[PDB]
This record gives C-alpha cells, sequence and structure tokens, in this order.
C-alpha cells in the first residue's frame, strides 16, 4: 500500500468540487525568510503528513492572483505557501529562488513546534506552480531542483523556451488568447523543449493572460486537473493516473497534450 495516499478515492465530482475533503486553516508567515511574504495554507485532519507547493505570483502582481490555488489544494492534502516576491518587478530566476526559499521555509516550520504545520509535512515530496514570470520560475526550480517531484505552472513567461533539462512531471497551462506571453511563442514551445519527463498541456479556451487565476470562471476543470496532478505525481498516487493524464474532452479546451503520463 502507498503510505503516501490520503483522501477518500476521487471521483470527477469530488475533483471538480470547490473543496476538497480536508478542513483548511491558514496563516501568515511572520518573518519571510528570502522572499517577500507568504500565506500558509495547510490541513488540519489529514491522515498523515503531506507534500508541500510553493506558488509565485507573475510580474507587478501579488498572492490575490493565485490564492485560489492555496485552499484548493490544501483541502485535498498539501500544505501550500502562496508568496510576494521581494519585489513586484523580480524576473523568473529571481522568482524561482524565492519559490525555493518559501519551500525551504516550509521545512523550516515543519520543524518549529510553535507552528501550526509542525510535523505535518513530508519535506522530502514537493512541487511548484506559479503565473507567467511566476510559471518561468517554477520551470527554472525544476530544472535546478529534479528531487521536486511536480511542476505545474500557468501562462508560463520566460526569456528561453528550451526547458529540454526538465525531468520533473510538469503540466502547463496555457490561455489561448494569451498577449501578455503568447502560447505560440512561449507555453507551446516550452512544452516541446520537454522531452524527459512526464508532461501535459492544457489550454483554456478564449483564456486572457489571466485564465487560471483566482476568479477564472473554469475552476472546476482547472482545479481537478492541478490537484489530480500533484496527486499522482507528489503521492506516487495511481487512484490519480486516468484524472492525472487523460484529456478531458471538453469544449472548454482548444488544445491537450501529454506524454510519458
Amino acid at each position: 500500500t502507498n503510505p503516501y495516499a490520503r483522501g477518500p478515492n476521487p471521483t470527477a465530482a469530488s475533483l471538480e468540487a470547490s473543496a476538497g475533503p480536508f478542513t483548511v486553516r491558514s496563516f501568515t508567515v511572520s518573518r519571510p525568510s528570502g522572499y517577500g511574504a507568504g500565506t500558509v495554507y495547510y490541513p488540519t485532519n489529514a491522515g498523515g503528513t503531506v507534500g508541500a507547493i510553493a506558488i509565485v505570483p507573475g510580474y507587478t502582481a501579488r498572492q490575490s492572483s493565485i490564492k485560489w490555488w492555496g485552499p484548493r489544494l490544501a483541502s485535498h492534502g498539501f500544505v501550500v505557501i502562496t508568496i510576494d516576491t521581494n519585489s513586484t518587478l523580480d524576473q523568473p530566476e529571481s522568482r524561482s529562488s524565492q519559490q525555493m526559499a518559501a519551500l525551504r521555509q516550509v521545512a523550516s516550520l515543519n520543524g518549529t513546534s510553535s507552528s501550526p504545520i509542525y510535523g505535518k509535512v513530508d519535506t522530502a515530496r514537493m512541487g511548484v506552480m506559479g503565473w507567467s514570470m511566476g510559471g518561468g520560475g517554477s520551470l527554472i526550480s525544476a530544472a535546478n531542483n529534479p528531487s521536486l517531484k511536480a511542476a505545474a505552472p500557468q501562462a508560463p513567461w520566460h526569456s528561453s523556451t528550451n526547458f529540454s533539462s526538465v525531468t520533473v512531471p510538469t503540466l502547463i497551462f496555457a490561455c489561448e488568447n494569451d498577449s501578455i506571453a503568447p502560447v505560440n511563442s512561449s507555453a507551446l514551445p516550452i512544452y516541446d523543449s520537454m522531452s524527459q519527463n512526464a508532461k501535459q498541456f492544457l489550454e483554456i479556451k478564449g483564456g486572457s493572460h489571466s485564465c487560471a487565476n483566482s476568479g477564472n470562471s473554469n475552476q472546476a476543470l482547472i482545479g481537478k486537473k492541478g490537484v489530480a496532478w500533484m496527486k499522482r505525481f507528489m503521492d506516487n498516487d495511481t487512484r490519480y493516473s486516468t484524472f492525472a493524464c487523460e484529456n478531458p474532452n471538453s469544449t472548454a479546451v482548444s488544445d491537450f497534450r501529454t506524454a510519458n503520463c
């Protein structure tokens, strides 16, 4: 039996719902270590230790843009830290460093007896997500730290599209009508560069650059896919293999690709 499996067997309905099975609480990081600010979301009633995920916004943006992932993922059995960067104008390499610093501080808090997440984290199982430059930072993080278990950036933005070094299972959310980081010059070339890993491409039909942000109108589908990918790869949880790897065959998806899943 898989020691990392948490929660009831998934259904499409349970993964499309606003909340998973676990109760979620959150706190503000008192003294952020290597990044600007953070909120930690965590399950209060998981049956074991859970992996941790660090999420980074885009240029000019703050936690609000990516906050919805905090409760959505934590309610399925993850500790999620959403960050503000040291500067809203930080570039992808700095964003990646700050994302990894946030994961490090989650590990610090797991070993800090006063913290609400004391002993709640399996520090060997971690994932990275983020929007635009924060998505590029997620891909840099994965390239530089292949022990990361999963990556799921959204509408990624990076000066290079060559991520052939990435061996981490990577799901790329993309937005069809993105005019900031057009799919044809950013998200798709990034996807196509990745040759060694489980990978997936999910493009939201008609989506603007903010199509996977807080307040999007596709939270059932996007949330199902993000949770399923993290469950399958961070928890080795093959109960999620079909949800993670399937084409959802959805009229809301204008481009779907997957390989080695």
